RNA sequence: UGUACAUC
């Protein structure tokens, strides 16, 4: 099976074996942990005639290498340090079967690597053996990343069918453990015409997306590095809510980041609602200094209120200092006023 | 004291 020279590889045999000794192996030894890791190293810094060597036993085959568990670290190497018509090369290999590797636990890799590297032109070649699968690909384990790294690398208008197939999806795929990482990407590089239906979805299911395990992510960030006039829509979902949702596994995350993302007047509104608002005998941000989630919705309260909030707030919790020493998650509120005292 | 994101 394998070669008297790779066995006798593997046995230590040539401890200052050369890329140029491996000539008419080179398939054998891409495949071959160890063979893998000697080519690998050896290209880096190889000359331009031993890349040339190694990659005319590959370009045929390389497919069989895309596929392999070894042998997909030795096609990357020649995406991100092979020559211009190496690469060109190594994508006209790839033309046909841009679904099948991406669907492929280490093909994907290579496919995620030539499109940091080609040519637009290839990138819009690659991205159209997609159309039709869209779903499929943003579904699967290896296919998402697939479809992430398009969505980074390709011009947004040739991207413009992933945005269709997500059209009346938003809410199931920003739930999807895979899906929600897809809807942020497009929200980051995403053309208008593209953003907005997406971000029409995504605020008519807000109160559904805060508490979701997944979907709390992508209205997460919409406050960070979305438009002023999106992080209120989610600000206003929140209003009135404070309490509740700061006791949430998922969305007290959420109402972290209106607090620290929202304008003056919607951070001043949001602090003021559990300062003013009663739960019971005593505050709603007595309640949430005492819970095992809101108790950090508190801190960042103290942390982004303005001076003259954050002494209402030390006011409020006051009263209560001695007996939050009896509570669990109230004991944590004290190491935060330490800090301001 | 608290939730996601994959190869030698």
């Amino acid at each position: 099976g394998r070669s008297r020279l790779l066995e006798d590889f593997r046995n230590n045999r040539y401890p200052n074996l050369q890329l140029r000794e491996i000539a008419g192996h080179i398939m054998e030894f891409s495949q071959d942990q160890h063979g893998s890791r000697f080519i690998q190293l050896k290209l880096e810094r190889a000359t331009p005639a031993e890349r040339q060597l190694v990659f005319n036993e590959i370009l045929q085959a390389a497919y069989q290498l895309m596929v392999d568990v070894f042998g997909n670290y030795v096609i990357q190497k020649f995406f991100e340090f092979g020559s211009l018509e190496q690469k060109l090369a190594l994508a006209e290999r790839i033309r046909g079967h841009v679904l099948s590797l991406a669907l492929q636990m280490y093909g994907c890799r290579v496919i995620q690597k030539a499109l940091e590297f080609i040519p637009s032109d290839q990138q819009n070649e690659m991205v159209r053996e997609l159309d039709g699968h869209v779903l499929k690909c943003v579904k699967d384990q290896n296919g998402n990343h697939v479809v992430q790294k398009c969505i980074e690398c390709v011009q947004p208008q040739s991207l413009q069918f992933i945005i269709d197939a997500f059209k009346g999806q938003v809410f199931a795929l920003s739930t999807h453990p895979y899906g929600c990482r897809v809807i942020q990407r497009i929200l980051e590089h995403c053309l208008p015409d593209q953003t907005l239906p997406i971000l029409e979805e995504l605020h008519q299911h807000t109160e559904q997306l805060v508490q979701d395990q997944y979907g709390n992510y992508v209205i997460q960030h919409v406050l960070e590095h979305g438009r002023p006039e999106d992080k209120s829509k989610i600000v206003a979902e929140i209003r009135g809510n404070v309490l509740v949702l700061s006791q949430h596994k998922f969305a007290s995350n959420v109402v972290e980041k209106c607090v620290t993302h929202a304008s003056r007047t919607e951070r001043a509104v949001l602090i003021d609602e559990v300062c003013t608002m009663n739960d019971g005998p005593h505050s709603a941000l007595y309640t949430m200094m005492k819970d095992q989630y809101a108790n950090y919705v508190v801190q960042k309260m103290i942390d982004v209120a303005e001076p003259g909030q954050r002494k209402i707030v030390m006011h409020k919790i006051r009263p209560h200092i001695a007996t939050l020493r009896k509570y669990t998650y109230g004991k944590h509120i004290l190491a935060k006023l330490e800090k301001y005292y």
